[PDB]
């Protein structure tokens, strides 16, 4: 919206247009209160500028909470690129150029802002980003960087996953009845995780392939409109965001909602709704935070692997205390999290 | 509109916007090719934030050519402080804020930016944007700035419109009607130097003292609404910019067009009408450079006062050499300038 796209509130926002390309750019930092920021690059096709404004604003916040909820010495930030065409089909030539100008407005930013891959950005790109600047996470193992932060991110969603279902009185992850939503690097993984742990697989995504495959596992294929429909104990989004709307929040069929995407719920009354309905929700921004403590964890702090990896199953304690909070004060774990960030960035 | 406004071909453009003080803020970064881009802080009232943007991104590309076209190491850029309310009724207070806020912004930009005073903006507010960033220009004397730049801009300015008249064919500024509009820090001096080589003035300004007291040094006053219909021999624009439209290009009485401001032209058809009437014009983006020669000249280059004088009233020089390209390639003299300051940059490589 016009709100979220020129009236927000984070400390600074970069924009930038290549007619060459007709690709837009843009960095929004919301906070580097705790740190540099940092946030990865998405890069995608948006049907109005303002919906880019409008998400790398909301994705940013997520950072900044994300990593002071997780202890982590950054702040966030985030970078949205707006693509003319599909990133299937922008021709190497211009992805590259495209890669090269993002790398020269990060490179102005000096330091006050880091970035890493996300939606449709990878580690080869960070490569090619790092021609330029150095403010690059994520780079190859080759290049010097941590490489790929999903199973560290899927490993988080895992231990997150198991906390809310003890916590909400399920028991364990055998015989729950799991609905995974986006069967990409972290969903996938996500996936073998809970299988291995005794839970049923629902499977949906675009990619049929992908699909087939899982069926292939002895998965159970979902279209992809019987989505949000369909029963099961858990719920979990590892897609895009903005999944749960007032409507959905309404009718899904679950107890829990635990996943690796950023921005899950689209609304505060979404969440309420949740909550309400009985319906226990693992916020997104702890959740999802393996891939930020592996790079962080690594690149920043020179982590080992261990430590990275048990750092990421330490998610669930933090998702205790939100739960703790949440009960205790009578308040959603959005906010019960929200508290949390705060008292741990020492807010 | 905002996307509209967004289509632009800066290498970037910086934005915010303050809850509590209402303000946004803009910075545009037209090009840093030749060096840091710099330009001033411009604090004003606008109707959107569009406007807000196109402004500092017009501005900003005057910069870039300022610097190119005066040989200065530096790229273009400028800051646009979209105000919540007139300049005026801002208390002292959240003027703080915001020039705090300004000058973290400045900040992010780590070097790539330095700034200066523009319209509602002076050396104090650079001596407090210096509180927090050091990339600033134009700071008081004792605080380590080169101070004011208002004297090198009237000096320019004046050289530039006796080299203009002259090519004009109006020989000296002895016995000519000299029309200024605006007479504040720039304008001020430029009608004492005006005065001095023999022309005749006729003022105008918002403020009525200033108007009062020119008054009382001999010049003639001139009504607001009647400055746009005032015969004169030479327009010197020292107050807003964009004066310059179509239809006044086209009704414009005089024969000479030099002043301080920025973006004068409001058109480019308005370059055209002006020159097939014969009305000569001075390239604002090189006749107003007396300012950043100062800055740059001293704050940077380490220039002596005198040197930077030199170096304004060359500015002159540098409007024979556009006229002579006007003259010869058959170009506007807008046109003929963008080249030369085209050719100077690749020489400065
Ligand atoms: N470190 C990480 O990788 C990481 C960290 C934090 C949060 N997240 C969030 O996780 C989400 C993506 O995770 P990822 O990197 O594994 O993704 P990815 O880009 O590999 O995931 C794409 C997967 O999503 C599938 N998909 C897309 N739209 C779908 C839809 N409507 N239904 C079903 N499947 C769909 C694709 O087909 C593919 O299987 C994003 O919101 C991202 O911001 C990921
Ligand atoms: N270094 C400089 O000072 C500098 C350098 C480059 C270009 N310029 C350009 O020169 C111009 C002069 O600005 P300045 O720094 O001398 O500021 P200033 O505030 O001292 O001068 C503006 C003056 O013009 C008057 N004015 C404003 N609106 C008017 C109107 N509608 N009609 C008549 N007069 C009006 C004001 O009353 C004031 O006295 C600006 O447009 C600026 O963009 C100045
Ligand atoms: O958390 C995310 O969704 C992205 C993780 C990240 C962290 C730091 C730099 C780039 C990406
Ligand atoms: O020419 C101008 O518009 C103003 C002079 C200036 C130069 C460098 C930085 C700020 C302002
Ligand atoms: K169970």
């Amino acid at each position: 919206s016009i709100d979220s796209a020129l009236n927000w509130d984070g400390e600074m926002t970069v924009t930038r247009f290549d007619r060459m390309t007709g690709a837009h750019f843009v960095i929004r930092l919301d906070s580097t209160q705790l740190g540099p920021a940092a946030g990865g690059t998405r890069a995608a096709q948006y049907s109005q500028l303002a919906d880019a404004l409008t998400d790398a604003g909301k994705l940013a916040g997520a950072m900044t909470l994300k990593m002071a909820v997780s202890n982590l010495p950054m702040g966030g930030g985030k970078s949205v690129i707006a693509l003319p065409a599909p990133r299937h089909s922008i021709d190497p030539s211009t992805w590259a150029r495209i890669l090269r100008i993002h790398a020269e407005n990060i490179d102005k930013l000096s330091g006050n802002y880091w970035t890493g891959p996300d939606v449709n950005t990878n580690s080869a790109d960070m490569d090619t980003l790092n021609d330029t600047t150095e403010f690059v996470f994520g780079r190859s193992l080759e290049r010097g960087g941590a490489g790929s932060s999903a199973f560290t991110t899927a490993v988080g969603v895992f231990e997150a996953m198991k906390a809310t279902v003890a916590h909400r009185g399920l028991g364990s992850l055998d015989g729950l009845t799991v609905l995974v939503q986006g069967l990409g690097a972290v969903g996938g993984s996500l996936a073998s995780l809970a299988a291995e742990a005794g839970a049923q697989l629902l499977v949906a995504d675009t990619d049929t392939e992908r699909v087939a495959h899982a069926v292939a596992l002895g998965h159970t294929a979902v279209a992809l409109e019987d989505v949000l429909s369909t029963p099961c104990d858990v719920f979990a989004p590892c897609a895009m965001g903005g999944v749960i709307t007032t409507e959905v929040a309404r009718t899904l069929d679950c107890s829990v909602v635990a996943g690796a995407a950023n921005n899950v719920i689209a609304d505060e009354a979404a969440s309420d709704i949740l909550h309400a309905r009985g319906i226990l929700y693992a916020p997104d921004f702890v959740a999802n935070a393996g891939g930020a403590i592996h790079l962080v964890g690594r690149e920043v702090l020179g982590w080992s692997e261990s430590v990275v990896h048990e750092r990421a199953v330490a998610i669930g304690d933090t998702l205790n205390q939100v739960f703790e909070i949440s009960d205790n004060d009578g308040v959603t774990p959005d906010e019960a999290a929200r508290t949390l960030a705060g008292r741990r960035a020492r807010e």
